[PDB]
């Protein structure tokens, strides 16, 4: 006799991360809304807007090379990767019949926030009438670079650079020399399979050195786009309604290793030009993530009965011995036999080219 | 024996908002056509086209900063948000079996009107042959910014700015300082979760400070796009035939809280340049909305038997006491028990990192 | 025993409009191919290519404003709307059981013709090497504006302008002052719901004043796009194979009121620059329409037994009396009762805000 | 017991056009791969690369008009249409039950070849540092124009021009004056329904005069796109995998009249600028077609028993007599009666406007 | 009683190419991840970053032509094609019932790596303020050219050039003169069906001479796009989630001839400009391929009982004799008869035009 409203998913509880401390069930869905600020040059710590003008959100400046051979980019001028790790609660286990529950990033709604800010055409930027210093304050223009990644483990990065003779500072930034303790080689200018790293720190990996690794990220979905030039107009489309599916060919999506969910981001909008000279502070805007996660039963990867193994590995000493791994390995050959075949003829035949 | 025309929806009555005073039924559909004018600088009140030339639809001018440290943007030069609230009639209630009827925005047909106006190449604008002051009057160019929102409650805004040392006037405009009574901090240049507001006024929230909040608007669908630059050609596509679906993942769409339907808009097309100097009045065009609404049975959110509660709250005094909420809350812990579990071991275990 | 060709629609007769004088049947389909020439400045009448060079297809020139306050655009420089009305034959009627047959525009294939003409880089236009007057004759560039509409009644236009102090000539052009006999107000610069008109004349409504009305055209499908700038390259895609569906949400499409089918068009490609000065004649190309129509049984809208009413209205005089309509109406209230409700309490309750 | 490979269409024979001399059957499919070279100015005949540098593939130059009134475009500077006709074999006929077999173009895979050639930045073109004549040789830029057509009969062209006072040479080129023996009128600058032609010659119809006729081509599918400007960067996308469907609304596609298949093409990429002056040779690239054809049973259009008619028409003389066709026709009225209707009232009623 | 995880494909073994030495089965799927470095000018061999600055990844420079007639492009300045061949293992054969197994490229995931590197605006490039040599180091801009191909045989190339009087070096590069031992003709500037080659070498075929052949590649899927200009901003979109289907109309995709899988690539991003002059080194980025292959049963193409034939061909001498093939062939006619037709009339009738 009464009207029936339409069925919608029932919201049990909402709030902060504390809400995740409620044991819900196997088919419960969790939506986490977070944001990442642009780690582009100036750090957030000196909150006083008088040191230089609080370039938080911008770089500190830019210094061209003094000659073809020595370049020092002055870390507070290099835009870097933003990252965060959301720590989710633990789930059920099934040690009897080896099986485990973990979080599974199902969808993401992402949005770059604050593009209207670039409609600020007053201010002390290089004017449009440079001969009379009037007109409007030139807005942000130039190269744009928008990458975001959602994963269950830190984003794998690959090292690739322009001029490999660049001398980056050796602290406060993670470069190729920091990972491979040697210098940078010419192969670092195209693709070196050894210039690999992970995005564990925030504000430390510059985006002009470290790019999302295409060969590696299998628990991570990353989306990026680049636009070059010096006066390229920025373009941003924000919307409440579009969502990205994080599922893969098998319909799984990023499983949160351990219990963490990693968000990586960089959103460079272009440059600002000052008035006395042509200093070219970068501009970056924050990114909003809304990740929709569910619970999935997976097969337990670790036979943590290997604790016994760990036992025999902590009590037994650390031996060096002679190389049995690497390139100078002294292992000649390893063969594995399982069944019984008919007697072969010449047993050593392969691809014959 | 007679031919049968095709069945179409039957139009009961059409006219103004007065038409909504007719009790129609549960499956009646209502289409409301309205428009919003650009609140870009000059207000509509001085209708005389002689004060400065009636910049209604344009800004009053633009004033660059006098130095890096003091910026005063002179409110009549800041494009702001346009908003309107259409008041719909009341619907049925079901106090016996708690249930209520409210309006539900199902679709919207929106269109920016007057793009052909920008084909006016006569007039006293900066000519294309600046050395002989001939050619054509330079048309509107520059940064474009098109946002529109349809919701059941006012659009939630988030504060984000360029230079945070800007000194906006303290009346006739709503800035971040107006909402958070303190000054603007460096965090206001990237993302401060406290610089939140709502779009209740019209012509008061500048679009260079206030952006659609991605974390908040759940009864509101907003669509925006930005294009930077100084000479970027405007691009507009108007059409009679395209319509936007306002339904969400559950197939609901914006429910009109109370009975109001909120339309928010900003459509900046670029700048005009004057002749004697390079003054850079903004340009904005009106937006036409056609919202298609139906009636939906929902579950009554308020147990307005809480009127009794309101009773005990109006008679009982207003106490201050000691803080039990906030950050200096003196509440140590709150526990909720409902059922009976087996006796746990250590009852305090969480995500272990 | 014979091979069977595939069934295709059978062409009864083809030719000119005379062909429509053949009574075909209820499920016959008619395809009409027509074209509209650009009404952009110079009229077609002085066919001699010696007056100024026969700018037919171009404007006559351009004259910037002499000051901020007086602008006279010299009608032969304003691009205007092109329109045509194709008169279709009468159809059957069903006066016994009130029902009528009318034409129904089902599809349209449209195409702007002559874009290759803009590959004419010889000629006396402003050269690309302006210091030596060599290179190529600068081709057509600038703002483009492409609108076309197919309807059963004339296209409804809405008035919107740039500077409202512009003094358009009072004959040979239809402006806002022509429709509303007063001058233009500041509201005419954003949106005035009274600056409405219809596209009945051809070459008389300038496209910088009159835009397709979004609130009105319900028997008309219009499609437009605008591109600003001063040197924006034109872009045109012509094709034999694409067709636009004119049906609406109910699957009807434009019904031809009376028996006419109205085609409206404007296709501005940009400007040409002359050599001695920077005169900026517009350029426009013709548009080809191929409209596919069928017959539809509709419900007869007019109870032309109201001829009797018309009787009593032609014999009875024209009275003025006191205002019963308008804003100064002397009608206090009108109530309509049809059935019998239970006795209400307070009968005057509405939306309570 | 053996594995079964997947079924694919069986290739009977491949080679040149000679292969088509094999009577295959009714459901055989034929794929023909051909190419068309750009007929842009310089003809292919003087193969020596010393006359001027062998501009084959480019124009010979460009000559601006000497005044507003006399323009002579010097035929070897006008890009023209490329066309070819592939002659297919004859098929079966069914004179007993009137029916005929003809070829039917079902799909096309087309591709512009040689876009990488425009990466040649060495050479004697206008440098990028014009004050020191260094940098790179400016690559091809400017207006691009890409049209291709596949049909069963020659492509129908419509005449449309810029300035109609242009004096084209009267041999080696087909202009509007060549088809209509009179001069060009102002109507030739917008749309003259009499400036019609067909694409029978190759390298003779300039693309700045002759455009694909939208009203005519019904056995031809044409696709074109134009991009204006003077420095517009070329854009080309070549791919092995995309194919265009040539079928129409009835699912037929171009039937090869007689037995020929007509390919029409023009691919202009922009200009090259020389060094001593700003001569602006055009650039064009070849186009590759891969047309997929099948056989279709159609109804025989000609009752070639009309050979008897042709008999009585070759023996009987050629009379002039008085005009019975045209505009001065002396035929007053023609009426056709077939059945018997009830006696009408006024028999002369039409569309009453 | 236990939860069931979702079924996913089971990974037998992963590692290097050695992993392919495991006989898996008929429905096993193999995913190979590889990369190709840009072969753009400077070779990889002089690894010392002191010769000129290690332009590995860039060209060595650029030298304009000294006159219209002599051009020498200095091989280390020409971007060339990158290629690789992955050698896969041998599969099963079915000599009894003629049938063979071969690898079949089913999908590809490709990505250009290192676009963020172009955000390096420090360094010794031409500054943006050229009058004060300040601002930023101009980033990579200009013509972009992105082609990639996946096939079972080497990519077939077609020769097409700009100026055919260019004198390329006769070693270290493969030009049209290298393949056709004669010089280049004017036909080489549009399309010569004899200027064909194959991509067997890497870093030897310049992309300004050799383009993917549209008539030839049937076991190869290639995708390319070109963007001209001198300051065109680069645009790159990298993503983890998109994959290209290599299957064709029959649903087969590239079959690996022999056992090799050929990857071809070129990714030019634009130029870098130096400071003292306007030298214009190219820029190229590596490409990552992830090819997904399966096994397919095909029909054995070679009747290698033709070994017997090969027998009679190695023992029998090499005769010259008189031409029986070519253009001066002395074979008059070859006829093939198989069945018995009714006696024809005139047996020599063909397409009659």
């Amino acid at each position: 006799a009464c009207p029936r409203p339409a069925p919608v998913p029932k919201l049990l509880i909402k709030g902060g991360m504390e809400v995740l401390d409620l044991v819900t069930g196997p088919d419960s869905v969790t939506e986490i809304e977070a944001f990442l600020n642009p780690r582009m040059g100036q750090p957030p710590t000196p909150e006083s807007l008088t040191e230089g003008g609080q370039y938080y959100g911008w770089s500190r400046g830019i210094n061209l090379a003094t000659s073809d051979t020595e370049d020092s980019p002055e870390n507070n001028t290099l835009p870097t990767w933003s990252m965060a790790k959301l720590q989710l609660p633990m789930l059920n286990e099934d040690l009897t019949c080896d099986t485990l529950q973990m979080w599974e990033a199902v969808s993401v709604k992402t949005e770059v926030v604050g593009s209207g800010s670039l409609l600020d055409v007053h201010g002390f930027n290089k004017p449009t009438d440079t001969v009379n210093t009037k007109g409007i304050s030139t807005p942000v223009e130039g190269s744009q670079y928008h990458v975001f990644a959602v994963g269950g483990e830190p984003l794998d990065l690959q090292g690739l650079v322009t001029d490999a003779r660049t001398k980056y500072k050796e602290e406060g930034v993670v470069t190729i020399k920091t990972i491979t303790k040697k210098d940078m080689v010419n192969k670092d200018q195209v693709l070196n399979p050894i210039s690999k790293a992970k995005l564990d720190k925030d504000g430390m990996y510059p985006v002009e050195i470290w790019h999302p690794d295409p060969a590696k990220n299998e628990n991570t979905r990353y989306f990026g786009n680049y636009t070059g030039g010096t006066t390229t107009p920025p373009v941003l489309q924000f919307t409440n309604t579009l969502t990205t599916v994080l599922l893969d060919e098998n319909g799984v999506g990023p499983l949160c290793k351990g219990e963490g969910l990693y968000l990586s981001c960089v959103d460079i909008m272009g440059w600002r030009v000052t008035r006395n000279y042509d200093v070219h502070h970068w501009r970056g805007l924050p990114r909003y993530f809304k990740i929709t996660l569910r619970k999935r039963w997976v097969k337990n990867p670790y036979p943590m009965a290997s604790l016994i193994s760990s036992l025999f590995n902590n009590m037994l000493p650390q031996v060096q011995g002679q190389p049995m791994e690497g390139e100078n390995t002294q292992v000649e050959e390893v063969r594995v036999y399982d069944g019984t075949e008919p007697v072969p003829g010449d047993p050593d035949m392969t691809r014959y080219v």
